[PDB]
């Protein structure tokens, strides 16, 4: 709990005056501890080991609550085929409600995850995790192509992925209050569209 | 070009020590002058209007560049509908020999790209600039979707948009020696295949 308190002020500052700001002083400010008791690069390491660790967490709960959606969707569409044009009107609203939480209720760990991105490139250090993570991001949507019978659902996971990092990283300039939410519908539902066949 | 040297070494700085060293020590340091010579603020958006002025630029040149294949896979899509699968062969060629030049000859640009882009969000003086840049991206992309004869032009320029973003940025994290073509290939030939109908 102290290491936590550590590493979330650690972050606190990567939101607020970048990864550059992170040194022993400033952060054993920022959690409020001596010095001795926060190998900055461990610090800074350490630091983004979590925030990967977190939103893996938040997506993981994500996929847990819509498997049931996805179980009676795969029903739906085992009776009826012609239920298609249904099903992704009911994955795009699922969709970016997700997208929409990610936005306004998690901004500073959507933030986080944007220094890091920036981070991951100048860093060796970091490339580890950064692999662990763009991996971990494309593995979920797997699941969901494969269980609605897309032709190549590792690389329907992957545009979906590059959408939606997108949509988030334009939510994020636009700002909670202005939401693109019917663009981001738009785009979405073109791209499952024409994996679903219509 | 005083005011160029300026700009390019406040530039150098983002790319290799991040947005926060950029004070007009530091950067007269860098481009040689003094700092009256060299509002930190302003400094600072001149460097990211510059950033993308040449991304549009380049982009401006690449599509120029492509214009007459454009043109001619036009013709031959109304003289024989069938050849949609030669022409996605075509297009999926040309665009990631585009990716491949941008993470080898243009690393640099693409690094100061990445800045502005982890900066606009901090940033209000550059969410201007930053929804500039994000029209800019889509628009050309726009007139390839019609000229093909896609059923959402705007829609399918934005999943573009996405994709390539995301390729690039995953190029600057594996390094030039470990690209991966053949990855970036069968994520776009997919994304176009069902633009296509294929």
């Amino acid at each position: 709990q102290r290491r936590q308190a550590i590493l979330d002020a650690a972050m606190r500052l990567i939101v607020r005056d970048g990864v550059r700001a992170v040194r022993h002083r400033a952060v054993a400010a920022e959690a409020q501890v001596p010095l001795s008791a926060t190998d900055i690069d461990d610090l800074i390491t350490d630091t983004f080991a979590l925030f990967v660790e977190r939103n893996a967490e938040a997506l993981s709960a994500f996929w847990s609550s819509v498997e049931g959606d996805l179980q009676e969707m795969a029903a739906v569409l085992a009776d009826d085929p012609g239920a298609r044009g249904s099903l992704v009107e009911r994955i795009v609203e699922l969709a970016v409600q997700y997208v929409q939480v990610q936005l306004t209720e998690r901004r500073e760990h959507l933030l986080a995850e944007q220094a890091f991105r920036q981070e991951a490139l100048l860093n060796p250090r970091l490339r580890e995790l950064a692999d662990a993570h763009q991996r971990i991001l494309s593995l979920g949507a797997v699941h969901f192509f494969q269980v609605l019978g897309s032709g190549q659902p590792e690389q329907d996971a992957k545009v979906l992925t590059s959408i939606i990092l997108q949509m988030e990283y334009q939510g994020l300039v636009d700002g909670v209050e202005q939401l693109a939410v019917d663009e981001m519908r738009a785009i979405l539902r073109r791209y499952l569209n024409l994996v679903m066949g219509l």
